[PDB]
């Protein structure tokens, strides 16, 4: 019982690239991975999803990557790795698209898709308990502490509360879809 594939590839590659980041500067890593800045970039593909990849201090990267352990962790143990691929392509688009419409294409992290996390385990615990996946009180505390902080922008998140919402939203429309089932 540790983390598995997905759950560990990304914090890898996370991590790899904030290391890139340190060394090259953000730009420069930015110039890369970043949401299509020019229409000549609008066909490379990758970037409409690696810039979940990339982070801009310790906090954010450090927080992401707990959030993205514990509940993409629990999502991949107990519902499988599929499900979690999925909701972390469709949450790291929509935030992405809907932050970069607001905002411009300059942005990045894993918060879009750990909003969807969070309203992914939330709802499952609340709609469909026998699944296994539950919010712990505790913990939604923390989670609302952790949402608090980015909504009024007492800590910075790279991504803004549209582009979360966007996240929040996914999350819990495939939650919902989820305990449709039985």
């Amino acid at each position: 019982e540790r983390a598995g594939p997905v759950t560990w590839v990304m914090m890898i590659a996370c991590v790899v690239v904030f290391i890139a980041m340190q060394i090259l500067g953000d730009q420069e890593v930015m110039l890369w991975l970043a949401w299509p800045f020019d229409p000549t970039l609008k066909f490379e593909f990758w970037r409409y999803f690696t810039h979940a990849l990339m982070h801009f201090s310790l906090m954010h990267i450090l927080f992401n990557l707990l959030w993205w352990w514990y509940l993409g962790g629990a999502v991949e143990k107990r519902l499988g790795s599929g499900k979690l691929i999925v909701i972390t392509l469709i949450s790291a688009l929509l935030s992405g698209y809907v932050q970069q419409k607001f905002s411009g294409p300059w942005f990045g992290g894993l918060s879009g898709v750990v909003y969807a996390l969070m309203g992914y385990v939330w709802l499952r615990g609340e709609r469909d308990p026998q699944s296994g996946i539950y919010l712990q009180r505790g913990l939604i505390i923390f989670a609302l502490i952790w949402i608090v902080a980015g909504w009024f922008d007492l800590f910075g998140m790279s991504m803004a509360n549209g582009a979360h919402i966007a996240g929040l939203a996914v999350g819990l429309a495939m939650a919902f879809v989820d305990s449709l089932n039985a």
